[PDB]
């Protein structure tokens, strides 16, 4: 019963959780290069954390009488200028991912689609938390 | 002490990897959307496993010396013309997988690089069982 907006919006925003995976791939080639393990570990479990927002995606959209459709996926960037920069370029997406789900929120809202207002709301409160683990990440390796 | 070129055929080759995991995720949403649950469930068991296969090319090349770089991936065909002609395509890609390892192992042969020549071995025989795996369901879903 999901309106086709709102199906097209949460499609858009799975396939926008697949490129969040493929960046922080990304972000821990750079890491791995540079030789600092840690960093590249943190940012493949972030990955792998992301694939399964998708497929929380995937899984809903279907439940709901729609169907996925995978779109390309950009090439992410390759390099940044240190481990902060980098951290900053994460913290920096994760609000953008954060704005974009905002923005489904409102248009269920709208349509009253209580059930997908229900849905997003997990992956509100897990935005606040990644969000919060790369402030303190970056508050940890200050100066 | 991998080749520039070497090197370039492995990240090449592990983006391929990354292309066969969405095509076969694309695939999967084929199948849900015509009530295939368990094809569906099959193919995205296949886009777990080619993401491994990409990820021991991330840490081979890494253990190397060389470094990852990952490209645009572009948008698979999410469409086919019924269950055989879904995986009549997971057939013939599997097979264009075997002859880009092919050429890789030509080139490690030709550099005496023997580490990768032993490394590509695994995924030969891993690519005779896929292939293998695939022609066993075309054979038992057969007219
Ligand atoms: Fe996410
Ligand atoms: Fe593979």
């Amino acid at each position: 019963v999901i309106s086709e907006k709102v199906r097209k919006a949460l499609n858009d925003q799975l396939n926008r959780e697949i490129y969040s995976s493929y960046l922080y791939l990304s972000m821990a080639t750079y890491f791995d290069a540079e030789g600092f393990k840690g960093f590249a570990h943190w940012m493949k479990k972030q990955a792998q954390e992301e694939l399964t927002h998708a497929m929380k995606f995937y899984e809903y959209i279907y439940e709901r009488g729609g169907r996925v459709e995978l779109e390309a996926i950009e090439k992410p960037p390759s390099n940044w200028n240190g481990i902060k920069d980098a951290f900053e370029a994460a913290l920096k997406h994760e609000e953008f991912v954060t704005q974009s789900i905002y923005n489904i929120l409102e248009l269920a809202y709208e349509e009253k689609d209580h059930a997908t207002v229900s849905f997003l709301k997990w992956f509100v409160d897990e935005q606040v938390e990644e969000e919060d683990q790369v402030r303190e990440i970056l508050d940890l390796l200050e100066k």
